[PDB]
């Protein structure tokens, strides 16, 4: 049961995480040829949320970001948003983002990664849930909503892997540094 100081801290950090995800969206996306889904930076913030704030508050932070997009603020990459855009080609990735911080936070906590020097374990958890889970759900949704063969969608999504691996690596480096003091231990009890 948090103290007032802990709850003010949690509000501050959660608000920062939501704002950070939004700021990453100020970079324009890079269109690729073969599918109507760009390379972006914003999914990195989604990856970091669960490793900093754990499975509850990480999810709330991402949820708040997504809620802002759903009601119409242009907080997605390139100044996009609105509820209708969630039924579009990139909808699957976005829905997967809501679950990513829960999954990452849950396994970091359960495998005690946050209390160890096992940064490679952390990287694998981030890869599994922030990269593979996200890109797979995204690829399936894309196949259905753009009426393209599933095999084509899955293969085309390999284009995202190099950039997504870099994001996952930077995620582990950044979050482990932020955690080393003090300070985020509350979220992984
Ligand atoms: C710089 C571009 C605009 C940035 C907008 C930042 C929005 C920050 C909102 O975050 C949310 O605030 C809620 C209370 O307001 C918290 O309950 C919640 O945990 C947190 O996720
Ligand atoms: C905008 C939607 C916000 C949804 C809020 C997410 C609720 C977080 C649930 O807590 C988690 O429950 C798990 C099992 O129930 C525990 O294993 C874990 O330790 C705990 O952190
Ligand atoms: C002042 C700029 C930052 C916030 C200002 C309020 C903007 C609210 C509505 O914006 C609109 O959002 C749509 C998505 O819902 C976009 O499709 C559209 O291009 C954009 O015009
Ligand atoms: O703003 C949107 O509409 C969502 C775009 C989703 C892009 C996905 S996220 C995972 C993969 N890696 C990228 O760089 N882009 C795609």
């Amino acid at each position: 049961a948090m103290t007032n100081n802990q709850k003010v801290k949690t509000l501050t950090y959660s608000a920062f995480m939501t704002a950070f995800i939004i700021i990453l969206g100020f970079l324009p996306g890079i269109p690729i040829g073969f599918i109507p889904v760009p390379i972006i930076l914003q999914n990195m913030g989604i990856m970091m949320a669960g490793g900093l704030l754990g499975p509850k508050y990480g999810t709330i932070s991402v949820g708040a970001f997504l809620a802002l997009a759903l009601i119409g603020l242009p907080v997605l990459t390139g100044g996009n948003g609105g509820a209708a855009s969630f039924l579009g080609p990139s909808g699957g990735y976005r829905i997967a983002w809501l679950f990513t911080p829960f999954l990452i936070g849950f396994f970091l906590k359960k495998l005690k990664i946050t209390t160890s020097q096992n940064w490679f374990g952390e990287l694998i958890i981030v890869l599994l849930f922030g990269v593979i889970f996200v890109d797979f759900v995204g690829a399936i949704w894309l196949s259905f909503q753009s009426n393209i063969p599933l095999l084509t969608s899955l293969i085309s999504n390999l284009v995202f892997i190099p950039g997504d691996c870099i994001k996952a690596i930077l995620t582990v480096v950044i979050v482990r540094r932020l955690r080393k003091q003090g300070g985020f231990e509350l979220y992984f009890r």
